[PDB]
């Protein structure tokens, strides 16, 4: 019989994931297929609609961990049986984010913060103040994916915008905070970098900005690990820097993001699922992750290798960490992803940041009120 991972993480890691997978059936001889499904157009919410009409994996390897709240809730995750996970060995938010109503379901593989990229050939020392990184960007370019609330909401959270108000590790989703007198500012900034600055224009998403990056065109970049292996074939010359200081002299506060991989609860061999995932994200596991794209494994004894410590995508990191916030997993969070759209209407001034702001908190409310019956 065969058993079916899917993996939302590609390029070498995936690589990585199937000469794991490859060992693992050679002693269990069940038959592995791993599928990748980071360019399927439907997204991580994928796997819902697969698994909700039985045509899900048993396994599923690199998905971001707010994504999970509505597996969670829909029953389609099976709980991590206990001995699986020591708590202990990972940071307090990294456990935090893979439990949904108090229980844990998923294991974290690797944390992220998104960081600068730059190219050493245009920007031979990287910007930390707001005002070295305009001189930077107006001379050498300047790029990412704007209308994304994943990247951009380093700038709201730093003008003292948040998603969902957090009490005290309790989430209160009724407490939207998209819309305050600081998320308007950071709008505006938003807006201002393509109609005073010019560095982008209402059309650069993540796309256009990883394309001119790779050919040199632009000194700076907005991403992630996930990048690594296509900067290093393009043969730039990079660097990893942290967000600069706003404008405000405040510190951007980029999103935490932890990728699980988890078994389907429609599983029916769910013990030898849960020994696959051991497999698929132990230390020796996380050691070959990080070798190419330079992702940074969750587990802290592995953070503390030498070959880690002194890179530089885990130097960004380690600055940036405790700025940055750990991304909701509580099913309304997609809502706020689906509302997402409304950020390319002020950026590219079809509504001023000030009811672009309203129209935002309002289409997020009703995409909660749709949820849950
Ligand atoms: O853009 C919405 C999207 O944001 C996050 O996805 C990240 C992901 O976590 C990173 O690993 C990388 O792939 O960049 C993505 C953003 O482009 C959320 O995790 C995801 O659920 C959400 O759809």
């Amino acid at each position: 019989q065969t058993i079916t991972v899917w993996s939302w993480q590609t390029g070498p890691e995936l690589q990585d994931v199937k000469q794991i997978a490859a060992q693992w059936a050679k002693a269990h001889g069940d038959k592995v297929i791993v599928v990748d499904q980071s360019s399927n157009p439907k997204g991580f919410q994928f796997y819902a609609t697969a698994a909700r009409t039985g045509k899900g994996p048993d396994v599923v390897f690199g998905m971001p961990h707010d994504n999970n709240g509505v597996f969670a809730e829909e029953g389609l995750m099976a709980p991590v049986p206990s001995g699986v996970l020591n708590t202990g060995l990972y940071a307090p938010n990294t456990i935090d984010a893979i439990k949904v109503n108090g229980t844990m379901y998923s294991v974290p593989v690797s944390v992220q913060v998104a960081a600068i990229y730059y190219n050493k050939k245009l920007v031979p020392q990287p910007p930390q103040t707001w005002a070295e990184f305009v001189k930077d960007a107006n001379a050498h370019g300047f790029m990412y994916d704007q209308a994304n609330l994943y990247f951009d909401y380093a700038i709201i959270g730093g003008y003292g915008g948040y998603v969902f108000k957090d009490n005290n590790g309790t989430l209160d989703p009724n407490n939207i905070g998209l819309d305050t007198p600081g998320a308007v500012q950071a709008y505006t900034l938003m807006r201002d970098m393509v109609s005073k600055y010019h560095w982008m224009t209402p059309s650069t998403n993540g796309s256009i900005a990883k394309a001119e990056f790779l050919a040199g065109k632009i000194g700076m970049y907005v991403s992630g690990p996930w990048d690594t292996a296509d900067i290093e074939k393009a043969k730039i010359d990079f660097g990893v820097t942290p967000w600069p200081t706003l404008p405000n002299g405040k510190h951007a506060t980029p999103f935490l993001g932890v990728i699980t991989a988890f078994v389907n609860k429609e599983s029916k061999t769910q013990a030898a699922d849960w020994s696959l995932v051991q497999a698929l994200t132990s230390a020796q596991a996380q050691q070959m992750y990080f070798r190419d794209s330079q992702q940074i494994p969750a587990l802290l004894s592995v953070q503390r290798s030498s070959a880690v410590q002194s890179s530089p995508t885990f130097k960004a990191f380690v600055e940036q960490l405790r700025y940055a916030v750990p991304m909701p997993n509580i099913p309304q969070m997609q809502a706020v992803w689906q509302a997402m759209s409304i950020l390319q209407n002020i950026i590219a001034g079809k509504v001023s940041p000030e009811q672009g702001a309203k129209d935002f908190v309002q289409n997020i409310q009703k995409g909660i009120m749709a949820q849950g019956s």
